[PDB]
């Protein structure tokens, strides 16, 4: 009688209920109820006006980039210790860092699961997946920087430069998925697809400290953002010993006190000029298309 | 300044060896100590049926290896482990956001490696399917065993969720490596005595942990789960929730897991029926 169960179990495929679904779908379903600005799933819309992809098809690779953007936020905001996401508490104070870290992950393959549905073609079908391996490697060798470089601050002070690759790697690789995916099932704008998301990245580290995740959280975070390169890349350049010293002090604390924020954000502001440099930064490489 | 954003923009993006040494660290410091090698030994033995080629051999022996260590890496944060192999875990040297993700970068190199196996696109959609599903089942497993134990005591897991939840924790890499290694067989099918050794496999390892770190963890090992669904049967309650609270204290404290490890020896006897289950199910192979 034992026999027989065990018999059961090991000869038939893994049972897999949907209560139990349910039960691990949690962090992600809490992380669905805030959507976000929706600006990937726009500019998948505004995409397939070109590359003309049926209906079924297109909603298939929105689900896939919809799943993957999502499981990215719930790993990022444990990764950065993050208290609020959309303006809600983040899946892994609600549900624990375990959880979340398992469900994100498995989302990750749920996503990897539906490419499949894109297509039975097997020459197609090869280089879809391929196109999804090489961006989901190309997203965390970026991210894995991103969080080297913070968590081990001082060892590496960034380049410009290398924070740009890294940007590259990080955040250009859902928009080159995305776009590599739709134009290989069309019955190139790769370049202009890493141009947007350098745009969008740095667009981003601006407004976190120019301005739901909470006052300037990325300070909070200790984050080497495109304005924090460059200040500390200018401070080293001028000799400006003091103030160098300061930002790798106050990126240090991991500090929430608000007035600590602020007087990080006005040395920026005031000392190095790394709020006026990022704003006319981000308006050089947005006329590189408004001058294309 | 325009002209450099326009090169960047235009090529691949730029990764170089030695950024690939810095997010690697995490991993190279668990493959520091090598473990028992049971899964790769695992493969030799088995492919003396199935006859791959030594080159595919060794790119199923790497998948698994990636995928073994960095489930390690991610079990290890999931439960905060202080130690693994005798060493200190890398989450506590390199912390937790770099471990998850070169854990994750990891799944996905050794995905990668799965392409390699095959230039025939028949083949390679069945190869990446069996990946997806495991990889799927994997997190299936992973995903309850974490349930019960962070949300106790919602949940008292029976012994047959219990079994199915290892089959596809523990015996879900078994499962992985031998599916890919008959798809790939040039020569009746091996998954239902893989599942069993990988529920052996666990129920052992529960057994052999009685530092006793499952304790402090709070986990719902095979000795616990008989423990708690024993007393609740017998009607001793008083038993049943002395198990629970010390299961809750996530405590380090060796006199009060000297003192739990002695519950289960002594008044609900689960250290043996652990010991006889085991040889139970290994009988249900030899006897056969
Ligand atoms: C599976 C993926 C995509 C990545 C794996 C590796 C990880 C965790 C990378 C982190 C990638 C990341 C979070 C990059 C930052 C991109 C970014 C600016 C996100 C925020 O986009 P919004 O459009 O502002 O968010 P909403 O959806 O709330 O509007
Ligand atoms: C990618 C994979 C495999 C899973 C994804 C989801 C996760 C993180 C699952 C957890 C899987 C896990 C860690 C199961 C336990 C397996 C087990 C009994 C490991 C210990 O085996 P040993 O053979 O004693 O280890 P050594 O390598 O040190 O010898």
């Amino acid at each position: 009688k034992m026999e027989a169960k065990i018999d059961e179990l090991i000869n038939n495929d893994p049972v897999w209920s949907s209560q139990n679904e349910s039960l691990i779908s949690k962090p992600y379903n809490h992380i669905l109820l805030k959507p976000g600005k929706n600006f990937r799933l726009n500019l998948i819309v505004q995409i397939n006006r070109v590359m003309n992809l049926p209906k079924d098809q297109l909603a298939i690779v929105s689900q896939i980039v919809e799943l993957l953007h999502n499981s990215s936020l719930l790993i990022d905001d444990i990764e950065d210790n993050a208290p609020l996401r959309r303006g809600q508490t983040t899946s892994h104070l609600i549900f624990g860092v375990p959880s979340t870290i398992n469900t994100a992950n498995y989302m990750y393959f749920r996503a990897m699961q539906l490419v499949s549905q894109l297509t039975t073609k097997e020459p197609l079908y090869h280089n879809l997946i391929t196109i999804f391996n090489e961006e989901l490697i190309n997203l965390h060798r970026g991210q894995g920087l991103d969080i080297y470089w913070r968590d081990f601050l001082p060892e590496i002070i960034p380049t410009q430069e290398m924070y740009l690759n890294m940007v590259m790697n990080k955040t250009g690789g859902l928009f080159r998925l995305t776009l590599r995916l739709m134009e290989a099932l069309s019955p190139s704008l790769v370049p202009f697809i890493n141009l947007l998301g350098i745009i969008y990245q740095i667009r981003d580290d601006y407004l976190n400290l120019k301005d739901e995740k909470g006052f300037a959280e990325d300070i909070t975070e200790g984050k080497l953002s495109f304005p924090i390169v460059h200040a500390l890349n200018f401070t080293k350049t001028k000799g400006q010993t003091e103030q160098h010293n300061e930002i790798l002090r106050i990126l240090l604390l991991r500090t929430s006190d608000k007035d600590i924020k602020l007087k990080l954000i006005q040395i920026l502001e005031f000392d190095t000029n790394s709020l006026a440099y990022t704003k006319n930064f981000i308006n050089q490489l947005v006329n590189m298309i408004k001058n294309d």
